[PDB]
């Protein structure tokens, strides 16, 4: 791999800084094959219940270094919890900590994204194509938690990612999920009626809906205080553009020829009732915040529910708020739902399950390590 996942961790704060300073001494000048077989052996040697734990995921020898220097000077200042999800490092003293789940949806690609430099086109997703392939990665990063037997309090998925969402949490098996996503893919790609898409706004939702007011668009995807995306015909879209320019709210096109989460998303309801109904739904067993219903799923009946998701908007913003967790991993392919949440001021990092570089795969693990959600990285180490 790309990144080496290096763990360990000691019954307390003095002990582990011993620890460390020894670990430091030692990574000194280790080729990456040393380096691997010390990684390699440390997650064998600090596995099971281990009270204060260090987590991170490194280049090589000198990042090993860099980030035993800072985990160090933060134990030295008295400090018992360091989580840098963007450096892929995790310091935890006194945990477990609280573990969230994000399970992201298909990609929010800008049309025009400049370039010149805008102070000085994109194709959308193929959504019946790309609804199947996103759900398939977060079912294989939902095989990779249950290997690790991970113990998060609860999840959240946006738009499509429901779906896996509710694969974690029991109420539908891989399979079936899987092609309940072709299913809807394949809904959700027919055309619109009129030609219609979606324009991201750099504001709040109140903001939003008096831009939107009297245009005809409709909020689709709520993400926070500083994304809100509304949808509609081009006509609408273009309302609000020339409402945003008066207001002086930067709202930028996206590469979609659907407004997704809108009421022109009807006839793909429909359609995908059609598919849900047919399947053996159970109830729940593990937490979910929906961004259907802005709540935590309670009894429900998932027909309705992923009918409505469609036409209805995305909850991203009430659904984390929700979500009481000091640290969120994104179990999905990309960096989608981290990039939201931390917009949102969260701390989350993604496992980037499918990609090329194991970079999330060694930084989502060091989190859920560090975090106490998980008790042994030897997984990590095999079969490579
Ligand atoms: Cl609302």
């Amino acid at each position: 791999p790309d990144h080496e996942l290096v763990v360990c961790g000691a019954p307390d704060a003095a002990a582990l800084t011993g620890l460390l300073t020894r670990v430091r001494a030692a990574a000194t000048a280790l080729s990456r094959p040393e380096l691997t077989d010390l990684a390699a052996g440390l997650a064998a040697a600090h596995r099971g219940d281990v009270p204060a734990r260090f987590a991170a995921a490194v280049r090589d020898a000198d990042g090993l270094v860099a980030a035993l220097d800072r985990a160090l000077g933060h134990l030295a200042e008295g400090g018992r919890r360091l989580l840098d999800a963007g450096r892929g490092l995790f310091l935890v003293v006194g945990g477990p900590l609280r573990v969230g789940l994000l399970f992201p949806g298909q990609a929010a690609p800008v049309h025009a994204d400049r370039g010149a430099l805008g102070h000085l086109p994109a194709e959308p997703v193929d959504t019946a194509v790309a609804q199947p392939a996103i759900i398939a990665d977060s079912l294989a990063g939902i095989r990779w938690l249950d290997r690790l037997g991970a113990r998060p309090v609860g999840a959240l998925g946006h738009s499509l990612g429901e779906l896996a969402a509710l694969s974690w949490a029991g109420a539908l098996d891989a399979d079936d999920t899987l092609a309940l996503a072709r299913a809807r893919g394949e809904a959700m790609s027919a055309a619109t009626e009129a030609p219609s898409g979606m324009l991201s706004l750099r504001a709040d939702l109140a903001a939003a809906r008096e831009l939107a007011a009297g245009t005809g668009a409709v909020v689709a995807v709520d993400n926070g205080e500083r994304h809100v995306v509304v949808a509609g015909t081009r006509p609408e879209l273009d309302r609000v553009a020339e409402a945003a320019r008066h207001a002086g709210i930067e709202a930028t096109p996206l590469a979609v020829s659907h407004a997704f989460h809108s009421p022109l998303m009807a006839p793909a309801a429909e359609a995908l009732r059609r598919a849900a109904g047919r399947l053996p739904w159970r109830r729940p067993e593990r937490p979910v915040a929906s961004t259907v219903t802005g709540a935590w799923w309670a009894d429900e009946d998932p027909v309705e529910v992923l009918v409505r998701q469609l036409t209805g908007p995305v909850r991203f913003r009430e659904a984390l708020g929700l979500l009481d967790a000091d640290l969120l991993v994104e179990v999905g392919p990309g960096r989608m739902l981290s990039a939201l949440a931390e917009a949102a001021g969260r701390t989350a990092v993604s496992l980037d399950a499918g990609a090329a570089s194991a970079a999330g795969m060694a930084a989502g693990t060091a989190a859920l390590f560090a975090a106490g959600a998980v008790d042994d990285a030897t997984p990590f180490f095999a079969g490579r």
